[PDB]
């Protein structure tokens, strides 16, 4: 579990998404597993405007940070499970590194704020939804 907080916004994955999430709806998109639900109190996160591919996620499974070297958005095939049917996922990063179903909203960042979201896993992997490109997040 987890979202990122920033202005009146709250994101997370569109799996994981609340009956208050989809209540209070601002965009979600499954091929990227997001979803913005608005909210009452102000967020302080930044997010990271840059094309690093290199940072540090947060992995609940091992209650601990790991640094990873990232690939660039891309359209990435995902396995059917019981929130989507087999398909392509777009805007997902991978790394190598360890993750577990229960890490989905763990944070990626960088030295310019926050990246994206875990989203995929498996194998020796973990995949990130990425939120750079979301500029209207921020105004
Ligand atoms: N974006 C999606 O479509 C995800 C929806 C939830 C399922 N999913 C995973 O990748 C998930 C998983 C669960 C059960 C078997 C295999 C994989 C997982 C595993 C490790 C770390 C994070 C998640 C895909
Ligand atoms: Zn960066």
């Amino acid at each position: 579990s987890g979202a990122i907080y920033v202005g009146n916004y709250r994101v997370v994955n569109r799996h994981l998404a609340t009956h208050n999430d989809w209540a209070n709806l601002v965009w979600e998109d499954s091929s990227r597993d997001l979803l913005v639900s608005s909210t009452t109190a102000q967020g302080c996160d930044t997010i990271a405007r840059c094309d690093c591919q290199t940072g540090v996620y947060y992995c609940s499974s091992r209650r601990k940070h790991y640094p990873v070297s990232f690939s660039k958005p891309s359209l990435i095939f995902v396995e059917a499970s019981e929130y989507y049917p087999a398909r392509y996922q777009s805007h997902l990063m991978l790394a190598v590194g360890h993750s577990e179903p229960g890490d989905c909203g763990g944070i990626l960042r960088c030295q310019h704020g926050v990246v994206g979201i875990v989203s995929t896993g498996g194998n020796g992997l973990v995949g990130f939804a990425d939120v750079r490109d979301l500029l209207w997040l921020d105004e």
